[PDB]
């Protein structure tokens, strides 16, 4: 980030990318310009001595279609909130969900990783709409590392109808009440574990519009571990979910066991090589699915980091699912993806 | 506002909020997460000691939908201007209306209020397109306190046909050729009187697509009244309008008496509780409506400033309106709202 | 462009600005209020003492509809690059065609000239999607004054189907893969001369859907002469097409000739008076039309510079083509335009 003010007790950052990429694919729906940007403000004001009012916003600005383009640009993040010393934090608006504190360790590859094709929006596993978030970090700042958080959502509604609220989307990304926790803690000088577990009410377009997924409650269960000293750096998680995992534009998996694993390197002059493993398994699928991979690939790629300012980077999605009825219904890619990327980070 | 530039004459204040904000209400369109941030730059150029040029940016996005929902961002001014010593001022572009140079005077809940009796792009009532405006502060620097404006807003026509403009819009935001004048004048420190005046054209879209309202011209008379001193704030307006007030969807008032009132204390240590009454009475309604209410409630709230750019607030809109078939005709929700916000400014 | 940041090595610069202007003519698709602003950053970051990083947005926001109006904001360029002493530099995103570093000599008027009613992505010659480009300044600072650029673009094909890439568009905005070159060279102080070149592949979707041109590839040639000193400014540009000019909503130009030339002065005093004449003629074209002017006007106008940061303008287009069933059946507007514009710039 770059301060760009600091007066009378206020503090605001501008930070943001600007992401040169390219994708080669066989799949006509990722392949090619891939360019985007992204552009935020983090704010942060000393109230009294122990209280801190903070605000932040982050934009992501597509530039790989045309100025006649739709739907090009949308937020990713935006909240308020106030840290009191080390008593804790409370914010408010569009977050992560606290599920996304374990399952980041895995989110470090050049390009791939991290969000499926419908994106965010998935429960408490990702950016979420309407979270209140508790945080306290290092145990009333006693035990380094040691941080937990307490998690929750209100219901983000049907477009219309009777589960309708003001907001409202499209059943794949829509959700009642929910609540999740999570808790990280170092078990030695650069080795980490952390648990999360959320809990949400599905809604009634969630249960009756897509064939896959029954359930009044959507609930998932994590573990991660993370070793980072030395030069390595090497992470895993383990997340069991009930009718939380989507299959696709098919609906929700009963049961999905999601595993990820990466190992990385970081040599002095900037090279990051970078080798992962990604699975998401699901399970009782509905009308004769049965179980079925709904994400299976080795990730091969590096980045050469110039400076804190600028990267560039090289990843191999190499997929490894199998083209069947799922995946075609599902309209899940089997195809491997190549990305390169020249970044400008401010 | 930050000034973040200040330098050869020119300088730039960035400014915005981030409002992180939830709705509870019966009212399913109207209910949930309202989180949205505004960004803004206000610039301005000494040109000479007597001549100074200006302008301003103010963006809306809103954050409560998903990554993937559409519309969800919009200017709400953009203009730019001139000053010239005590000669007044011009500025061309997205600006309020002139009648908004009184009514104002009553936007000052702690949530509600605002585009309530006079929505965006409604003639010269709130922000506009196309507005040219000529200012004139103290009266040529001759009379303490004596503030006139005079404005003109050419057409913003239907999207196709012979009623077209470049930038077409439908029948509730267009507006024909139109101008506008307001007086206001502080008296003395903390006591102001204002009035405002405003006659457009309308267009024939609106006098054929809505159900109702029916005339060549809209026009808009308001008085009000402001006390800001001894910790209180006390202010009214009353605005009579003839073709120009909405009631809802259904389209226009022939004629309409909108009330507004407001009482708020501000107490040294940060609370700001507040009461107000707003109403909107449309007569003389063509298909056998007659006379009807088309907004009336009671607002009740506080805000607590935790200093200049952080605060908290909570609002209870009181609607007193009744469901009956105007009200479901229109859209106009008759359902009471409770808000809660944490609002970090910048 | 106001730095707003500069430590370490990293450099911010904030531009745009905020244009409050309107249209006057009798084509209703043109006439009336244009307001909009644009904002950019440009960051460049030292990485060592000869290789440098850089990157570039710039975002176009209109002003001139509703808050409730779609697709008001576009990026018109993002790229990031690395720049290394005399080798050169590359980028890559969303930038300008390499034909526009001699076109854009005579994009200078005071709001006409530059892009037509389709706009950019319009293979090399605009603003365009997925450019690679290579630029060097001086001949490996072996020629002064001597600069050339080498420019590759991958395909940006349709929405769906066999053609398809990610970031589909209509044909207009296709192309295949694409390269194009520029050369400028200063003879003298203030007079240059340049040339340009580009061959794209055209898709299949522009070689069946319509009506006008057919061609396996679209190749344009331009030379360009300007003169740039003792306050005057004249540049010229010549540009031969084949299968890359469109002719409106007709298709492409299977030949096209376009002539444009300016003439400027500035007064110390600030005043820029401008005259101009634009030609674009289209040759061959099919179904009996045979050649046609696609763009034929002379514009008059002139600029005020208060200073750096402020201008006011008023433009005239004079409209030299006529009705006919060329320019009926190709959407192509016939009529005359005035622009006055009040501008803020940061
Ligand atoms: C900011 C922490 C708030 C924690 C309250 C959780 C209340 C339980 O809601 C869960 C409903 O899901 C079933
Ligand atoms: C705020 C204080 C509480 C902090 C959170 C406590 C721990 C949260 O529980 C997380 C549950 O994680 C279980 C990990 O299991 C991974 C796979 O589980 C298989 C399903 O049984
Ligand atoms: C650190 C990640 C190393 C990559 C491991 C690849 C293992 C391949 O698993 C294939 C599973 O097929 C069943
Ligand atoms: C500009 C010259 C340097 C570019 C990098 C060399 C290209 C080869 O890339 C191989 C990357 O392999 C990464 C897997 O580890
Ligand atoms: C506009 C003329 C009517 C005068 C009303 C004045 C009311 C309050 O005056 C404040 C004087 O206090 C000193
Ligand atoms: C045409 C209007 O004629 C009505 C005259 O009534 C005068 C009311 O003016 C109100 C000014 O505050
Ligand atoms: C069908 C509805 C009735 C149409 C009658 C048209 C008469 C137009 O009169 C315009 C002038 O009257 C203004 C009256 O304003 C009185 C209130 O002024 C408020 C200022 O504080
Ligand atoms: C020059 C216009 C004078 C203002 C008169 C109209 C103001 C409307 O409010 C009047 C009622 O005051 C109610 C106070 O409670
Ligand atoms: C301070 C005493 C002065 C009172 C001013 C009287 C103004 C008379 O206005 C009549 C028009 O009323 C408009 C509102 O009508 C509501 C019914
Ligand atoms: C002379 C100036 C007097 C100022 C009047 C102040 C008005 C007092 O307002 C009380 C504020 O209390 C806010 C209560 O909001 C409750 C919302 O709760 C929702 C209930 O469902
Ligand atoms: C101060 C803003 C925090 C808003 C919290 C909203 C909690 C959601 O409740 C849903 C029932
Ligand atoms: C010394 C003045 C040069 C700039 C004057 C521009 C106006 C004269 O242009 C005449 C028409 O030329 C059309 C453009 O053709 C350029 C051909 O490129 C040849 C480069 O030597
Ligand atoms: C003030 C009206 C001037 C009209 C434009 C004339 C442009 C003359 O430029 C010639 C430069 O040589
Ligand atoms: C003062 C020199 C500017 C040149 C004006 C050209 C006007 C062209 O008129 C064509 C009308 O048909
Ligand atoms: C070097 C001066 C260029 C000025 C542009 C010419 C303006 C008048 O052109 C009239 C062309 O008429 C063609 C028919
Ligand atoms: C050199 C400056 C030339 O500007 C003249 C513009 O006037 C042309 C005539 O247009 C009349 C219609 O425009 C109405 C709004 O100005
Ligand atoms: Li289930
Ligand atoms: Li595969
Ligand atoms: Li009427
Ligand atoms: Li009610
Ligand atoms: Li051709
Ligand atoms: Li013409």
């Amino acid at each position: 980030g770059a301060e760009i003010y600091n007066k009378d007790g206020n503090k605001l950052d501008l930070y943001g990318k600007i992401d040169g990429l390219h994708y080669f694919s066989d799949d006509k729906s990722v392949d090619g310009d891939q360019t985007y940007m992204r552009v935020g403000v983090k704010g942060e004001t000393q109230i009294n001595d122990q209280l801190t009012g903070y605000g932040q916003w982050e934009y992501n600005v597509q530039a790989n279609n045309t100025e006649s383009s739709s739907d090009q640009a949308w937020t990713r993040l935006a909240f308020a909130g106030l840290k009191f010393g080390d008593a804790g934090s409370f914010d408010y608006g569009r977050n992560y969900g606290v599920v996304y504190d374990v399952t980041s360790w895995t989110d470090v590859l050049p390009e791939f990783g991290g969000d499926d094709t419908y994106g965010s929006d998935n429960f408490l596993q990702s950016r979420a709409n309407g979270v209140a978030t508790y945080r306290n970090s290092d145990f009333f700042g006693l035990v380094d590392g040691l941080n937990f958080a307490l998690q929750y959502q209100g219901k983000n509604g049907s477009v219309s109808g009777e589960g309708a609220t003001n907001n409202g989307r499209g059943w794949s990304k829509q959700n009642g009440d929910g609540f999740g926790t999570s808790l990280t803690y170092d078990i030695w000088d650069g080795i980490s574990a952390g648990f999360a577990y959320s809990h949400s009410k599905r809604t009634d377009e969630q249960n009756s519009v897509p064939a896959l997924g029954r359930g009044d409650n959507a609930e998932t269960y994590t573990g991660g571990l993370k070793y980072d000293a030395n030069n390595i750096y090497l992470a895993s998680q383990y997340t069991q979910t009930y009718n939380a995992t989507r299959a696709g534009s098919l609906g929700f998996a009963n049961k999905a066991q999601n595993f990820e694993v990466v190992a990385q390197y970081q040599f002095d002059f900037g090279l990051r090589p970078s080798v992962a493993y990604l699975q998401s398994k699901g399970k009782d699928l509905e009308r004769g699915y049965g179980d079925q991979d709904i994400l299976k690939y080795v990730d091969v790629g590096a980045t050469y980091y110039f400076n804190k300012n600028m990267s560039t980077y090289v990843d191999y999605k190499i997929n490894l699912l199998d083209d069947n009825s799922f995946t075609r219904n599902a309209g899940i890619s089997t195809d491997d993806v190549v990305a390169l990327g020249l970044v400008y980070q401010f």
